[PDB]
């Protein structure tokens, strides 16, 4: 743990839902730093103190819980000011001081209450492939910043220039979709909101590149924290279901300001098995008592919804894909607890088409990925419980085989074990 | 030269024509594999063979004039179809066999002939201020991507979909702009078009990702070609004055799927001086007669348009900037012989606000980048023609010192020195 490289990350693997906040939190301790770079407030890394009270962060690092640790919400990250001071009212009302450790970096984008309402007009269009985000606006936000008329957070110290910017994004939602009320009235509206939010904001403004930077250059420990998973990486991805964001390795480097080489080892969490929260493809997935058995044991439902998870095996052939494209150094293989009342275990090894040709690696071609079928492995199941192992060799052997068949296949060792949402359940290898 | 890493790269640091294209031609030398990893037809890589051809890529790698070498699009690219074809159409025709030589990512997004009516609607639309684009269309390409309902090069290989998709886009592009003229028999007539490029461009589509990370690891050499300049880039740009895609690094990872751990030696491209084709923050920029004679002897003008382009002394505070975004590990001062009629060169060596607080950084601020002013160092210039100069040492005393004077105040060594836009005008260092 300690052996971590200077500039360190942790990234998803999966779908989405791994369990990053608990690795992050569990890290922090030896981090000066904690910085996120992609993604928004789509989010939700739960985390227990000591005690076990349930923090569920969204903008904020999942590194927040630690008192020297300063938090960095990079470039790449799409900030939606009235919920980030929601967060922040509620988190220092629980015990955490935010006062003078959140940075939030000036390049960022802001995501504006007509980003939620125009990305929801589009949804009431969509055919059968709907996305899963209930009107949270990330696919607008990163529209607006491709189209380079999006505001950033720091246009919000030029405040006369401000409600201009304004009219055009509001212009161009109201020109789009002719649902999107627009009045002259509710420009004002926003103007004046946006201006006691610059005003509350402004501590916090900071120079996010040059920090980290300058940082690094002084020593400083950085763990950069993964919003997503790889798998709902707009490029690498199952699109078009997956984020707007870059939950890679690459994302770092886009959405904080650091170099390739500056980049020290990254950490993928992996699911011990995998889970999936929208529609879309997937190959491991289980409808059926494993799978609804699987939800349960890992109580895998909307947090603000309660709405069932699509649920599988551990996807092999999607996960070395993910190992390549970040190159990871070592893995979190989380929720292997979830697996303790199962009898045989399955694995998702390989992809071969209808016609019976091997799949090479995992393909981009959402038809060929809900052509194809898995070609599962099965291995023996201990039934007991372990979220109260602590050292390695401690586990049943069928568990230690089971993580250890997982690297032989993957080629990426495992150093990480959680066994259970507690912080102090996590099993070091 | 052939001490480069396996997988190098080469970026630009400033506002885009810094001398890339030239570069790439020369080190491809010694390349198994050339590729582009963002940006799209917009660029203008223009390079001359042994023989002095003035060959003009812009989709196509530069690293195409070696015939031992396979180009890969990657997927962080926006192809237009139709531009590729012509450009591969005069490329043959002019010697160079593009045959199995040009991989195009499946996963690379296809920027349609309505992006370009669409990107042009949104310039005549807007008051004042304007971004100086001529119309290609790489906004809207992104801005579908982001969206989610962008058709990828992969989707071609389905045709009973592919009229499904386009309607869609052309539906949203119709919805929101009025002089947007959208017909029933428009959707059809790109339909019949498309299906005759997807029949042609089938060959060249390949697994971009699979491709490389296979290659690298059966330790194939790789050079990476920058799109564009850092000073350009998405997040780390001069916004709104930017492209819509990421110069940097990063764009390397996301646009590739090379892990940054794998990501070798970066050289950065850097002019003599600096220059921009299209309007924005321009601390450097000269509006007197040191600009004039700067621009006629670099030749700075528009090649499709013949535009003056805005010229000044080398920016070090952005060069500086530039470095420790991607990290570079050399860099390649083009231009050089620009200087040679100089009596006395300039070097913006830092900045300070209009009270005088040194402004700490390169920052984001385009207020505060178009407020501050710059403060010149002055060295003294060769006056003596140096196109011919082959070894480092043959070089004046007082244009060595120029250049490791860029190394002092940089940081980062340059190898690579041009003095002349010939395929060998190249002093190695
Ligand atoms: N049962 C169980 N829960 C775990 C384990 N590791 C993490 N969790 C919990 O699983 C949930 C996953 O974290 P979540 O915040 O949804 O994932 P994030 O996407 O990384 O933010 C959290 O409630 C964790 O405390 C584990 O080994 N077993
Ligand atoms: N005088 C001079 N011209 C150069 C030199 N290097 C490059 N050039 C010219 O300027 C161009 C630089 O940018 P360009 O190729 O348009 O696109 P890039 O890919 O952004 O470099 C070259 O193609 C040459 O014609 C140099 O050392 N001296």
């Amino acid at each position: 743990i300690g052996s971590l490289s200077q500039v360190s990350g942790v990234l998803g693997c999966q779908w989405g839902d791994e369990g990053k906040g608990k690795l992050v939190d569990i890290l922090a301790q030896h981090f000066d730093i904690v910085a996120r770079c992609q993604g928004g407030a789509n989010a939700g890394h739960t985390i227990y103190n000591s005690e076990g009270k349930k923090f569920a962060l969204h903008l904020v690092p999942s590194g927040i819980l630690n008192e020297d640790t300063t938090c960095v919400i990079g470039n790449g990250v799409v900030v939606h000011l009235p919920g980030l001071f929601k967060e922040i009212d509620g988190l220092e009302s629980n015990g955490v001081s935010c006062k003078g450790r959140i940075l939030v970096s000036d390049r960022a984008h802001l995501l504006f209450d007509f980003h939620q309402e125009v990305d929801g007009l589009r949804e009431s269009e969509l055919a059968k492939s709907f996305i899963g985000t209930t009107k949270r606006g990330i696919g607008p936000a990163y529209s607006s910043k491709v189209i380079r008329n999006g505001i950033r957070v720091g246009d919000l110290r030029h405040m006369d220039t401000l409600p201009q910017k304004l009219d055009l994004l509001l212009s161009d939602a109201a020109a789009r979709f002719q649902g999107f009320k627009y009045t002259p009235e509710m420009l004002r509206e926003e103007v004046e909101a946006y201006k006691r939010y610059a005003d509350r904001l402004e501590p916090y403004i900071t120079d996010t590149v040059h920090f980290i930077n300058d940082s690094i250059s002084q020593k400083k420990k950085v763990l950069v924290e993964g919003g997503q998973a790889t798998m709902l990486d707009i490029d690498f991805g199952t699109y078009p279901f997956v984020t707007s964001s870059s939950p890679s390795a690459g994302g770092i480097c886009t959405g904080l300001g650091i170099a390739p080489s500056v980049v020290g080892d990254l950490i993928g969490v992996v699911k011990a098995y995998t889970t999936r929260v929208g529609s879309g493809p997937f190959p491991t997935e289980n409808l059926g008592t494993g799978g609804d058995l699987l939800r349960l044991a890992g109580q895998e439902f909307g947090t603000t919804t309660g709405r069932p998870r699509r649920c599988g095996w551990l996807d092999i052939v999607a996960l070395k894909f993910s190992c390549q494209i970040n190159g990871f150094a070592s893995l979190n293989l989380t929720k292997l607890d979830v697996l303790s009342d199962l009898n045989e275990i399955q694995l998702g090894v390989a992809y071969k088409r209808s016609d019976g040709t091997p799949v090479k690696s995992f393909p981009g071609d959402l038809r060929l990925l809900e052509e194809l079928h898995v070609e599962y492995e099965v291995l023996p199941g201990w039934k007991s419980d372990i979220s109260s192992v602590r050292n390695y060799s401690d586990l049943p052997k069928a568990a230690q085989q089971y993580v250890e068949r997982i690297e032989e296949l993957v080629g990426v060792p495992i150093h990480y074990i959680g066994i259970g949402p507690g912080r102090d359940a996590l099993i070091y290898k």
